[PDB]
């Protein structure tokens, strides 16, 4: 019993987290077998934030202006190239505590855990998820930048983000691993604003089905909907749209539960009409859309109480 | 900018994870120096069911290797279980025992393997809200200072309400609580109000300030009005303890409870704080001062 967020353990990604030096600039690499990967930015000066030419900048270095440090140890960098948002720098030494790995490229509504760092040493773990409009409510400060995002289902861990910049309204923005940004962002300090986000809706659905199956359904009713009718309420509520993927993505729970999804749909329709009346649902009074269908299966029991 | 309940890296601790298995009970074990750490109850007179077991009886595996048992004997609630071969993966460590309103991260596993990681309270009833299922029974509970481990709790059950129970590394439970099947229940719990107090200077650091008033109260007459609310007394350690916020935000503590005054006798009215519509109660005020730093492992 109890429901958290929880994260996956950060053992395998702490080996692997090294400081990157250029000039004055610090932040952290990520070093997997002889290459770290870290933010392209780690290049620019105090000016070129606004407008930075990141190929003018880059033809200007040469591998002993990088200084990367694992630990105690100084690695000598021997080969430098950019890709998309991210340079790659080529180091003598292969990482000995490189675990078995992918970079995956996940969608909005996805969740993951960061390892947050600072000088490439990790301070903190927590779990988050890719909002709607791409940008992750984290908790970053200034040297963040180059901190990580994963997942590690099974023994392989699949880097899936880095951290980049924080917008105006104190979200994050980053890239995936091969330095693609997750949303319509740019490595600039221009003026940038992370769109108006939405609900995850299928994602409080899991959560509604997580509540049922730790002993609680207060807010059940005996309604049902049409995914249409569902859909025309929640946008009202500023809810992402619920797609038949959705619904397909949630049958395991439904058949688990014994709850129709549209069924489940009909409870949060009541729900966003009448709030919870003093109540909570999993030590929440809020609805919690940072939980996906699948985080549900592997945290909840097989059997519902 | 953000604010998340974060756990420790748990790295250090990962290392030390082992299987325990004795008859028909599996659960896990903290494998440190020679020595294997696990709940009692993997074996109720205990003295009589041990003195029945030999060495081999009690099956450890770390990883996909297999540790020799060498000697065994109990310490309270946990058993202790003497290995061949001492833990190279062992950090810097010390067992401490930790008091309710302090938090740390707790390192769920089944079967000898870590599955998550989450950040929670002890409660000022003696219980943790965790999430764990059969087979977490040996999961322990972690802080770091700076390369030291200090571990302060060791799983070892469910209540019928669906919190948990379990003891410090030397084998002794936190709260009224017995390591057996029978009537059972957590008392009437309470909210950690130096912990409130702490995320609400948090908030205020990240920029909430909707909750400050310009009013002040005294120390009796908050506490008569947290009382009345099922918030446990604020000491003047506390108040001593929230002075490094109190300075760096320009609110009083007195001053802030004043605004908690408020918020328990009026709500929130369609409002939050740091995304949350309920008083957090689960951060201390080295917690937030760690969160809003920087602070590294
Ligand atoms: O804000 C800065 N850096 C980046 C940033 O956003 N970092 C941060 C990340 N997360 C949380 C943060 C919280 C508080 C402050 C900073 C945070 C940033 C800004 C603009 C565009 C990009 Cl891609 C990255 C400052 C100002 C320039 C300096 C910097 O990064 N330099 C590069 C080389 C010369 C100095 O550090
Ligand atoms: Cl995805």
């Amino acid at each position: 019993s109890g429901f958290r967020k929880m994260a996956f353990p950060s053992g395998k990604v702490e080996g692997c987290m090294v400081q990157v030096t250029c000039g004055t600039t610090t932040l952290n690499g990520l070093w997997l077998d002889d290459v770290v990967y870290c933010p392209r930015h780690v290049i620019c000066t105090s000016e070129d934030m606004l407008n930075p030419n990141y190929e003018d900048l880059l033809i200007r270095k040469s591998n002993h202006n990088f200084l990367v440090q694992a630990g105690n140890v100084q690695l000598r960098v021997i080969g430098h190239s950019m890709q998309n948002c991210v340079l790659k720098l080529k180091v003598d030494t292969a990482n000995p505590k490189t675990p078995k790995y992918k970079f995956v490229r996940i969608q909005p509504g996805q969740t993951f855990s960061v390892l947050a760092c600072y000088n490439g040493s990790p301070s903190g773990v927590y779990q988050c998820a890719m909002r709607p409009n791409f940008t992750i409510k984290g908790s970053f400060l200034n040297g963040s930048c180059g901190s990580v995002g994963f997942n590690i289902d099974y023994d392989c861990v699949s880097f899936c983000y880095m951290h980049h910049m924080e917008l105006p309204t104190g979200v994050h923005a980053g890239t995936d691993l091969e330095g693609n940004f997750y949303g319509p962002f740019v490595d600039r300090q221009t003026a940038q604003a992370a769109g108006t986000d939405t609900t995850i809706t299928v994602n409080v659905l899991a959560w509604l089905y997580a509540a049922v199956i730790n002993g609680d359904r207060w807010f059940l009713n005996r309604f049902t909907t049409t995914l249409n009718d569902f859909n025309l309420v929640a946008m009202k509520y500023n809810y992402e749209p619920l797609t038949q993927d959705h619904v397909d993505i949630l049958g395991p729970l439904s058949a688990q539960t014994g709850i129709a999804v549209l069924d489940m749909c009909a409870s949060l329709k009541e729900l966003l009409q009448n709030g919870m009346n003093g109540r909570t649902i999993l030590g929440s009074a809020l609805l919690e859309d940072e939980f996906t269908p699948f985080d549900v299966v592997r945290q909840c029991s097989g059997v519902t109480f």
